[PDB]
């Protein structure tokens, strides 16, 4: 079946759509070639529909039989429940799109009244009506990219706030544990950075000749089947569940995840899509699920010799025992043959890689650094280019979700966010005097709330005190660091450390949390180094719910 239909509609803007980056000296001085920045709009959103418009031709076989029937049995060691309605309510991110039955995000948080009522008549509905297809928005997604010596807009699919708050209700707690009852240590999103690190690591040593690769499956949305669909509904119903979530999740299935019609912006009928929805609760768990179970199912039709995958949404990499170099090559295009007959052909050819700094999974990837006692130390790092692109341009249209803070959390460690992005920003609160104010940012596909001043103790508790400290980084680093500053046309780092000393010294003379931040996070900067001692709040710190499956749309909020 075709995974989309059109009826000729566009997919219109809501408001209006800027495609470039604005001259501005806040956010000139962080890079100058501001025209090869642009923001994907809905004028491309025609392009995009036609490659992930295609029909889906699947044929199972004994491999994947088994790996699903080893997932079903995994799955039954599984107990769930429903969330009430104050706690899906707790769940809704503040600046959630608005329901068109007179309230939005702010009303949900508040538990204001017609939120509730509504969303109570959303959930009798679900459970008295299995088989109606429900209403979906579907957009153009606006973000940030550097020219490619332009692609085409992603579109998001979703249903209404009452919806999304109902979803939550049944399956935020089957998504909690499911997907690592299921997949063991190949679950990604259960992974911090440094613990993604040491589990690729772990498994790029524990073999005598690593082989890796990634599989890059081609608009994998798309991909699954409505026959997949269905048999994640019954990997959920395999889980002991209260009757009344088993009702509601069968008719969240048939009315609302195996397909329905598409809406635009403006109420014009626009489509019909019978694939993954794209910002549905399930898109994050669901394609891990998939994925996991046609790639594992491949890697046994293909002959991959004692794999350990890891797998985030549909994003995989597998680490195996290498059989030769021929003969690699011979096995992943193998691998490739398997999975495109599961519904998930490739977009880039897998190719065999002998070198873990070099395998990509979530365009992030593993390198190599000194600490102040001149042990290795390894973290997780990745191309800066998108990163200081979106920085740029939050600088100056600022966002309810602030990439920059994410990429500071996630990749503190790396030279590119120590140097620029940190240096950049902390001058920026600094000017502003909101240095004490909670932002948010997104992690794995949700939202959180964090204050600037504790980054220090976060920091310290993700990535250990030697991600104050590490240098010398490897030249694949400061080879692809160096290439972005040149292409962005950012100033070279030598400027970036001048500018640090000041920014260091400013945060020292506010003095109490702002001087830490001074201390720790730029001792790189100055010339006669601090000894740095752990922060007391680092050790209490618990951040292990920063690392979840996530939300099709980043469509959940932690606090
Ligand atoms: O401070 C610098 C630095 C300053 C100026 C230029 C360079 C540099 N430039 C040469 C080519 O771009 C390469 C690496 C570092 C660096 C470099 O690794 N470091 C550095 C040392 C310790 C910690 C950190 Br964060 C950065």
């Amino acid at each position: 079946s075709m995974s989309y239909t059109w009826t000729g509609a566009l997919i219109t803007p809501c408001g209006p759509e800027e495609e470039k980056l604005p001259i501005n000296p806040l956010s000139n001085s962080l890079m100058r070639f501001h025209n090869k920045v642009y923001s994907t709009t809905s004028r491309s959103a025609s392009l995009r529909a036609k490659k992930v418009t295609f029909d889906r031709v699947q044929v199972l076989d004994a491999h994947y039989d088994s790996v699903l029937q080893d997932v079903k049995r995994a799955a039954s060691k599984v107990s769930a429940r429903l969330l009430t309605v104050e706690e899906a309510c707790a769940l809704t991110p503040p600046h959630s799109a608005k329901s068109r039955y007179g309230f939005g995000a702010k009303e949900v948080r508040s538990l204001s009244r017609r939120a509730v009522n509504h969303i109570r008549s959303v959930w009798e509905d679900l459970l008295e009506d299995q088989h109606t297809p429900i209403d979906t928005t579907i957009m153009a997604k606006n973000e940030v990219f550097c020219i490619d010596p332009k692609k085409p807009a992603r579109l998001i699919v979703y249903p209404d706030l009452g919806v999304r708050v109902c979803e939550k209700m049944a399956l935020y707690d089957i998504a909690q544990k499911l997907p690592k009852a299921i997949m063991g240590p190949s679950y990604g999103f259960q992974y911090s950075p440094a613990e993604r690190v040491d589990f690729l690591l772990k498994a790029w040593g524990s073999k005598k000749d690593p082989m890796g690769f990634s599989y890059d499956t081609r608009c994998f949305d798309s991909t699954v089947t409505e026959r997949d669909i269905r048999t994640e509904e019954s990997i959920y119903q395999a889980c002991s569940l209260p009757q009344e979530a088993r009702t509601v999740i069968h008719s969240l299935t048939e009315r609302l995840y195996v397909g329905g019609p598409m809406t635009n912006s403006k109420g014009q009928s626009c489509g019909y899509r019978r694939c993954r929805a794209s910002g549905v609760f399930t898109t994050s768990m669901g394609n891990t699920m998939t994925c996991y179970i046609k790639a594992l199912a491949a890697c046994k039709a293909a002959g991959i010799v004692d794999p350990v995958m890891l797998v985030c949404g549909d994003d995989l990499v597998v680490i195996s025992e290498s059989q030769g170099n021929e003969e690699d090559e011979r096995n992943l295009r193998a691998f490739t043959e398997a999975m495109t007959r599961y519904s998930a052909p490739p977009g880039d050819l897998p190719r065999p890689e002998y070198d873990l700094e070099l395998i990509t999974s979530c365009s992030s990837n593993v390198s190599v650094a000194l600490d102040s006692r001149g042990r290795r130390r390894y973290f997780l790092t990745r191309d800066p280019t998108t990163p200081i692109t979106r920085a740029a341009w939050e600088t100056v249209r600022h966002s309810p979700v602030n990439s920059w803070l994410g990429n500071i959390i996630q990749y503190a460690p790396t030279i590119w966010v120590r140097m620029v992005i940190m240096t950049h920003f902390f001058s920026i609160l600094l000017a502003q005097d909101t240095l004490n104010q909670n932002l948010n940012f997104e992690m794995y596909g949700a939202v959180y709330s964090v204050n600037p001043l504790d980054l220090p103790a976060i920091i310290e508790r993700l990535h250990g005190l030697e991600a104050f400290s590490l240098h010398t980084y490897s030249p694949h680093e400061l080879s692809r660091v160096a290439a972005t500053l040149r292409k962005l046309g950012a100033p070279p780092l030598r400027a970036w450390k001048s500018r640090a000393r000041a920014v260091r010294a400013s945060l020292i003379a506010q003095g109490a949390r702002a001087a830490i931040c001074g201390r720790y996070l730029f001792n790189w900067a100055v010339k006669t180094k601090l000894k740095l001692t752990p922060l007391p709040e680092a050790s209490r710190l618990d951040l292990s719910g920063w690392f979840t499956v996530g939300a099709g749309g980043g469509d959940i909020y932690h606090s």
